[PDB]
């Protein structure tokens, strides 16, 4: 199923050299405020079942470590040239068949919107049940699932302000409590750094895939922020492999510092409160000291969710509905069916219990990492066609538009990762990056792997007055 007479527009357009504005410091800032999200509190919470609170600080920095290792390779395409993830997805898969992951992956950002509005509730409802003792989880889930949709079309700077300041404001509060908890549970960081592991069983191998598969979504598609990084049009195999690692570590000094802290304060609220649930362990810790504040601590989680959320979870599935189903939704109806869609997945309970298995789920998406890197790196040796990636009939159209051997490789890749269960991701990424070269040298039969109109790549990025 594809659709005929297709149009490729300014939203997906490539970033030029006269637009880039993200230097490795400022990209290191979008990785600090990016290690700060409730997906991480909780992951590091439930870990305390099988390992102590230091082991999780070792697995934490361990995830992010393998995560910068994939970041390096993946980021490269985007920085060099300046493209969406929506745009680069078209290399291993077709230009009409690149939508298989572009969709499977725009369904995550919705899931992380259900799971995120769900704390908007816990926080809107904790502030009103500690004010009126009445509790309505699902009313708030819907009042919040309405507010977003409105401030989506007509948002003012007042939310924007809240963006950058939010992650830090919560990292500040998120440690302060750890003072509070280590002060009332009368334990020292030294006693606390060893209180988990009263139910060993899970392998550490699986303990690292967790924090891996938490980032996978952001890593596979960094293309979307990376395409604003100062890059040099006049640098070589050296000057451009040095800016690759300059960024690739500009990111590791933002994500592993910050997300070893939310990893901690989250395993601390567990083996020190009992609650992986932020909002709950929050009201419970600061309201067991100040309920004039436990309400200001839940007025925060509410306000900081109410600016983070939309940006990173609702915008993308919105613009994919007007793209993949043009005559069907508006920006006003894409936004609204997006909301309804996420809410209706019922995320929060999936997490709560086996979030450990939704992060071994969002980590069985390794073959896509191995497939995309193998392509921009091993199969096309960094040679790409800016002109063919923007035309219905290009050398990436393959079988009418879908690359069937790239979906096949992904499939062989998965089945070979069930031959190694505690190291799946590591063996689903290794298997797909080695098995994509052959399938691309087999299409190197039915299709060219390059074009002679590619000498125009520089025509797309250098300013045109």
């Amino acid at each position: 199923i594809e659709e005929a007479r297709s149009l490729l527009n300014p939203s997906n357009a490539p970033t030029r050299y006269a637009e880039r504005s993200v230097g490795p410091f400022s990209l290191a800032a979008i990785w600090f405020a990016m290690a700060i999200q409730v997906a991480i509190f909780i992951a590091a919470g439930q870990m305390t079942s099988s390992f102590q609170v230091w082991q999780v600080i070792v697995a934490i920095a361990a995830g992010c470590t393998i995560a910068v290792i994939l970041l390096f390779f993946t980021q490269s395409a985007a920085i060099r040239w300046g493209i969406n993830f929506t745009v680069a997805a078209r290399m291993p898969f077709g230009i009409r068949g690149s939508l298989i992951p572009i969709t499977l992956k725009a369904l995550l950002s919705l899931f992380w919107f259900g799971f995120q509005t769900w704390l908007g509730a816990l926080a809107l409802d904790e502030i009103t049940r500690l004010l009126t003792g009445f509790t309505n989880l699902p009313l708030w889930i819907v009042i919040f699932g309405a507010i977003q949709v409105v401030t989506t079309f007509y948002g003012i700077t007042f939310i924007r302000w809240m963006n950058v300041f939010a992650s830090p404001v919560l990292l500040a509060m998120g440690v302060y409590m750890v003072y509070l908890m280590l002060d009332g549970a009368d334990v020292s960081l030294g006693e606390v750094m060893s209180m988990g592991g009263e139910n060993p069983g899970m392998p550490f191998s699986t303990a690292i895939m967790i924090f891996v598969g938490g980032w996978i979504a952001v890593v596979v598609s960094i293309h979307d922020i990376v395409k604003e990084c100062k890059v040099d049009p006049n640098a070589s195999r050296e000057g451009q492999t040095k800016a690759d690692a300059r960024y690739a570590t500009a990111q590791w000094l933002g994500m592993v510092p910050a997300s070893i802290i939310f990893g901690f304060i989250g395993a601390a609220s567990m083996v020190l409160v009992g609650e992986w649930n932020p909002v709950i362990a929050i009201t419970e810790v600061v309201g067991g000291v100040s309920i004039p504040m436990a309400i200001l601590f839940q007025v925060f989680v509410l306000l900081a969710t109410w600016s983070t959320n939309p940006a990173a979870n609702l915008l993308s599935p919105a613009y994919t509905l007007c793209s993949t189903f043009p005559r069907v939704f508006t920006f006003k109806t894409g936004v609204i069916v997006s909301a309804v869609v996420g809410l209706l997945m019922m995320p929060w309970q999936f997490a709560g219990v086996l979030n450990t298995f939704l992060n071994l789920l969002a980590s069985a998406l390794g073959p896509l990492a191995g497939i995309m890197i193998s392509d921009y790196f091993l199969v096309r040796r960094r040679r790409i066609s800016l002109h063919d990636l923007y035309r219905t009939k290009g050398i990436y159209t393959y079988w009418r538009g879908v690359n069937w051997v790239a979906l096949a490789v992904y499939a062989v890749a998965l089945a070979v990762s069930f031959l190694t269960p505690d190291l799946m991701f590591v063996t689903g990424l290794i298997a797909a990056l080695l098995l994509h070269i052959p399938a691309m040298r087999w299409v190197a039969k039915t299709f060219p792997l390059f074009s002679e109109a590619e000498s125009r790549n520089e025509d797309y990025l250098r300013p045109i007055g």
